[PDB]
Formats: structure tokens, sequence, C-alpha cells
């Protein structure tokens, strides 16, 4: 029994993390192969990012001019270029760690595991979701910059986000590992805003299944609703629309619980217009929209990495 | 900036996950230099639940009774031992990812990390608290006993738990890596039932301060309190009492933020008298009691 906010073991991620200094800048790179890669600003003064030229900033540097640091090994930089906003830097060294990955970009809604780093170390690890205004509700400080977020499918590491900036709500935003920046965003000190977010409705589906799961359901009632009728209210309250491959999606659950989508759907309607009147579920006082239908199925059947 | 509930990267303990069978038992352990630690229970059958005799049943086996596999290999048990609730096999290859690394008792408030694991391999990690009562609110499916609880601080990982059992609240109870219980409870499944559980003061006091550091101060009073009235308030709302070494504590958070403890005590109250109003503070509707005044200062700081 038991439902936690889960991150993936982040072992295989950890060994691929190193120090990238370029002058007076010092953050984090991932080295997959023989490949480091890490945010493109690692090369720009503070008056540069005011109206960075990358291009031009890039090729006045050697490949000296890049210092790679696997925990107390330097890495020799041979090549540099740059992909969208992130900078690969080719090295010498294929990293012994290289666990089986690709780089995947994800969709608002879904969630992946972020390992927070400084200077090359690993420190944290948490579980974040791509908002809907593709931003992420992260824990960052300063160094933190090219940390990364993952997923892990069979053995598989997807690498989906690498970390660039903190926008001035204390929301965070980066890039998937081909340097495209998820949101309306771009790696420049000028005025940027997160656009108003939204909640992601089938992730409070799934998590209302995970509390049915774990024996928690005084807010399940004897209605239905339709899709319409429920995405209106949704509508109401700055929630996602439901479609019908969320529907499909919370399928498994839905067949295991007992309760239909659009029968939890009337129980999430219900708790919109009433709130909760005191109680909890799952010990929080508010609906949960960061785990997906994987992620609580993968929890409550207890997958392994 | 921002604050989330964080968990030390479980690299380091991956390394050291194993399964150990013993009959169709099969459940983790924990694989350090030549011994692989785990819970003595592996070793009950179903007639022995309820009263077992450790000591006899343990008698019984023979090394090779033992079988542990590390990833795709299987290691050779070469002995075995008992301490307290822990079982301690011997084995004959010594494991070459073992962390610097210390066994230390937790007192409760105190955070670590859970890698959950199943047959010896890791499934998640997340982050939780020793309540006052001595249990914890895991996530743990039937095979995730040896799954084991751990700080990281700089490279060495200090082992603080290793989960035994849940009890019928659907708490968690386990022990330390020297095989001692948390709390009252035993390796039987005779009827067992945690204490009344209570709200960890001194970490709520320490997440209202990191709300204070991350830019948000609506909750804060003109209003002080003497640490007696505070207690007898508090005590109404099931918080545990805050103690002068709690408030010694606070100090370096308090000083950051130019808030006197005594002062976000007051604070306190009035959030338990007056809830949050659909307010809430740092992303919860609910005051979060499971960050001690050490996480929320390096999570704001750094080192
Ligand atoms: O919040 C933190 C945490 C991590 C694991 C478990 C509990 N808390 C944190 C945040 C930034 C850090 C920066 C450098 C070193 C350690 C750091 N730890
Ligand atoms: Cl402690
Ligand atoms: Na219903
Ligand atoms: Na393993």
């Amino acid at each position: 029994s038991g439902f936690r906010k889960m991150a993936f073991p982040s072992g295989k991620v950890e060994g691929c993390m190193v120090q990238v200094t370029c002058g007076t800048t010092t953050l984090n790179g991932l080295w997959l192969d023989d490949v480091v890669y890490c945010p493109r600003h690692v090369i720009c003064t503070s008056e540069d990012m005011l109206n960075p030229n990358y291009e031009d900033l890039l090729i006045r540097k050697s490949n000296h001019n890049f210092l790679v640091q696997a925990g107390n090994v330097q890495l020799r930089v041979i090549g540099h270029s740059m992909q969208n906003c992130v900078l690969k830097l080719k090295v010498d060294t294929a990293n012994p760690k290289t666990p089986k990955y690709k780089f995947v970009r994800i969709q608002p809604g879904q969630t992946f595991s972020v390992l927070a780093c400084y200077n090359g170390s690993p420190s944290g690890v948490y579980q974040c979701a791509m908002r809907p205004n593709f931003t992420i509700k992260g824990s960052f400080l300063n160094g933190s910059c090219g940390s990364v977020g993952f997923n892990i499918d069979y053995d598989c590491v997807s690498f989906c986000y690498m970390h660039h900036m903190e926008l001035p709500t204390g929301v965070h935003a980066g890039t998937d590992l081909e340097g495209n920046f998820y949101g309306p965003f771009v790696d420049r000190q000028t005025a940027q805003a997160a656009g108003t977010d939204t909640t992601i409705t089938v992730n409070v589906l799934a998590w209302l299944y995970a509390a049915v799961i774990n024996g928690d359901r005084w807010f399940l009632n004897r209605f239905t609703t339709t899709l319409n009728d429920f995405n209106l209210v949704a509508m109401k309250y700055n929630y996602e629309p439901l479609t019908q491959d969320h529907v499909d999606i919370l399928g498994p659950l839905s067949a295991q619980t007992g309760i239909a989508v659009l029968d939890m759907c009337a129980s999430l309607k219900e708790l919109l217009q009433n709130g909760m009147n005191g109680r909890t579920i799952l010990g929080s006082a508010l609906l949960e929209d960061e785990f997906t239908p994987f992620d609580v199925v993968r929890q409550c059947s207890g997958v392994t990495f």
C-alpha cells in the first residue's frame, strides 16, 4: 500500500553527468558516447546574454576553451557544434557508462524524473510534469543548468529535458536534448513570462484511481456524465479538455476499479463545484495532476528497472 | 528557486541491491563489501508467521539454502549470522560497487530516500520521513521487503532503514541496518498497531521558513508567542511538542529570514486556527511536515 511521488532510479543517468566550464561559467553536461551535451548559453557573458549571437560567439571559441571534467578526470574536447539551443562537445573518449538511451520529446501532461546537478555532481532527483504552459515546477539553484530530465522504458533511458533557465515567476524552462525549447521561450536575458497554466485532467483522474486502489473512496458517487458535459465544466475550471484517447488510456484503471472514466468524471465534476469539504485524498487537500495513468499503473504494479 | 520533495540520487544504492531467496520466499538484499543484509523473516515459512523462533529456524539452514542473485550472477553464500532482526549472509565476492557508507539510526522527524525494489531490482525512488510513531508512510508492494532508506552526504551513503512489513493502517515498519526495529514493532504477524500519529512541528516550521525564502509572506503575522503557549495550542491539533532543541535548530533559518522562531510559531498557530482560506504555501493546501531544517537549507542554499 501507499502512493508516493516517485522518480525513476537515477543511476543510469548519474554515470553520464559531467561538469562543463567556459570562461567564468560552470554548469552541467550530459556525456553520452563521445559527445557532451549542454546549454549553448554556457558561452555567453552577462552582456552577451542580453542579445546573443550564438554562432558568432562560438566561432571565436577553441576546443580547449571548453573544460570538461568527469569526476576528477578531465575530458579532452576535440570538436564543438550547436544544435538549436544545445551545444555538442565532441570528446576523445566514449563514456563507458553510456546507457541504452534515446532522445525523445514529451507532450504537455507527461511526467519525467529530473536529476538536479551542480558542478557535474548529481544532487537530487524528483518527478516533474511538463505543464500545459510548457514550464515545469522544478527546484533549481544557480549552477543547475544542464541538469536533465528522463524516463526509463524497459532498460532504455529516454532523455526528454535539459534545464536552461528560471522564469520570473519561479517556474522553469528548458529544451529537449535536440535543443528545441518546450514553450514560447528563448535563451536570452529578456522579459519572458509563462502563460496562464491549466490542470491536467487525465492526470487528476489517474490520481483519483490511485486513491481508490489505496482505499480512499469517499469522493465516489452514483452519477456519470458525458464527455461534452464534462468538458464544458472543465473549461469553466481551467482544466484541460478530456479527449477520447484519455478515456481509452484510463481504460485499464476503469476496468480494475469498477469506476468508469465518466463515472469518475462525475466525481471530479462534483469535486470542482463543491470542493473537498474538509477531506483529503491520498493526503492532499488539492487535486494532484502530476501522475499520469502510466505512473499510477507502474507504481501500483511494481515495475522495475 | 522552487521547492520540491526531492530524493537523493539513487545510483550508489542501486549498485548494492540484490535478490535473496530462501525456500519459496524472495525479497531484496543489500550487498556491501562481502555481506548481504536482508530481513531475517525471509527464513519464515507459512507456519512461522505468528511466533517464529528465528534462532531455531536459522540453525536448521545451510549456506546453500540461501540463493543470492546480483543481476545475472549467483553469489556464493559462505556464512550466515543474525543480528537482531537482520540476516547477514557472508558471500565469496566483495561488491565492486560498494560506496563509501555508514549505518546510522535516525530519530523521528528525520527524512530519507527510499529505493523501492522488487526481486533485487530498483523500481523507483521517493522521499519520506520517520513519523513520531516510528512508522513511515511509504509506497511498498508485496516483494518490497529489504528495500532500504538512506541519505547521501557528499559521497557517503548513510543507510538508516530497511523495510520489513506493512501494518494494517497501510503504514510501514522496519529496522535500522543493525536490525533494531524503529518503534515498538516486532517481525511477527501478531496484531500490531501504530501509535496515533502526530505532525512533525519543527519540520512544518522549517517549511514555513522555506516558503518565506522563496518569496511568500502571506501567512506571517504581527504576533509572537511563548514556547509553552505555542505547545499548549499546537498539541490540540495533534502537533508534536516543540522543544528548545528544535528552537535552536531553527536558529539559522530564523537569522536568514529575519523572523524570530517564536514569531514563526505565532504564524503557525494562526494557520491552525484559520486554515488557508483557499490559498496555498509552496504549492500545498496543507502544512507539509516531511522537510527537516537541514533539508530546507540544503534545497534553498545548496552546499
Ligand atoms: O534539496 C536537496 C535534497 C537533495 C536530496 C535529498 C534531499 N534534499 C538539495 C538541493 C540542492 C543541492 C545542491 C547541492 C548539493 C545537495 C543539494 N540538495
Ligand atoms: Cl536523526
Ligand atoms: Na460517479
Ligand atoms: Na539488482
